[PDB]
């Protein structure tokens, strides 16, 4: 496969960190061509190395799987480099994750941003089970912000790497699977469409915690009595009933992602009908001098 380029140690550098997290650590680097001059900039992930000890030919195998996705709101693995640490190489997206966006913008968006953000997540995840694959480890802090107009989905693949019998706050994100992935560790795209009810609803909160204070450990007991994650502020009825049945114990009864797609593309056409934020008439979409602008300089890409 020509979609994965194996880089040396010599020509790239960490220069900044600018994360952790379950699966590696994130650096900000420069990428320097063989006998150029320039220095380009990258995304490196070193990673942990829970990988039940077997690879190398496992290691490739599923980079040449992650390194094959052809979406525009699905991160695609550019490059890796097989040293002491496994260090993988994508597009840089300086606005970072949507988790930390919306945190710090929360009294900044409007409702045509919220729906429109589900619409491409949902895009995404819809492109995965076409393709086959399972992310596994949907949520807020796993949507990249391209730009304040275009999100997409990364650290996907990276299942092949942990695990361990953590789930039992942790390294596994309990609050964000579905029931039948935490009793019985089957992991599906209807578990996915939990993964995107939870999603969902970080974005409709402005990045508050799921079941905030609630042990992991007890989430599986609450969930088998019937509790839900409430209903935000500024959701409608008819978004919260998309979420609550995201939330349903028979998998085969969640929507499915194209379904998803179809409801949240209604709702974009008409935001201030679905959504009730103070104020929502002056938080608008740019306009199109400001969006050829940022497509201009820093998407390109189809959509
Ligand atoms: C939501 C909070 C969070 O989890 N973090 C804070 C911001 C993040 O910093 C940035 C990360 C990236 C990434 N990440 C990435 C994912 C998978 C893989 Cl294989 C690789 Cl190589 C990655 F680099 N990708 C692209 N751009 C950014 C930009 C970030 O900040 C500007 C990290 C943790």
């Amino acid at each position: 496969q020509a979609l994965l380029r194996i880089l040396k140690e010599t020509e790239f550098k960490k220069i900044k960190v600018l994360g952790s997290g379950a699966f590696g650590t994130v650096y900000k680097g420069l990428w320097i061509p063989e006998g150029e001059k320039v220095k380009i900039p990258v995304a490196i992930k070193e990673l942990r190395e829970a990988t039940s000890p077997k690879a190398n030919k496992e290691i490739l195998d599923e980079a040449y799987v992650m390194a094959s996705v052809d979406n525009p709101h699905v991160c695609r693995l550019l490059g890796i480099c097989l040293t002491s640490t496994v260090q993988l190489i994508m597009q840089l997206m300086p606005f970072g994750c949507l988790l930390d966006y919306v945190r710090e913008h929360k009294d900044n968006i409007g409702s045509q941003y919220l729906l429109n953000w589900c619409v491409q997540i949902a895009k995404g995840m819809n492109y995965l089970e076409d393709r086959r694959l399972v992310h596994r480890d949907l949520a807020a802090r796993n949507v990249l912000v391209k730009t304040p107009q275009h999100v997409k989905i990364t650290d996907f693949g990276l299942a092949k790497l942990l695990g361990a019998e953590e789930k039992e706050g942790g390294k596994v994100p309990i609050k964000w699977m579905a029931l039948e992935s935490i009793l019985h560790r089957i992991y599906t795209h209807q578990s996915d469409v939990w993964s995107y009810g939870v999603t969902v609803w970080e974005l409709m909160t402005f990045g508050s915690k799921p079941y905030d204070g609630i042990p992991a450990s007890e989430i599986s007991s609450i969930l088998e009595k019937g509790e839900r994650l409430p209903q935000p502020p500024i959701c409608t009825i008819d978004v919260y009933m998309i979420m609550r049945k995201c939330w349903m114990i028979d998998a085969d009864s969640r929507p499915k992602f194209r379904e998803l797609i179809i409801e949240f593309s209604k709702m974009a056409r008409d935001p201030q009908r679905y959504l009730v934020i103070q104020g929502d008439e002056r938080m608008h979409l740019p306009s199109p001098t400001d969006s050829n602008f940022y497509r201009a300089l820093m998407d390109e890409e189809d959509m």
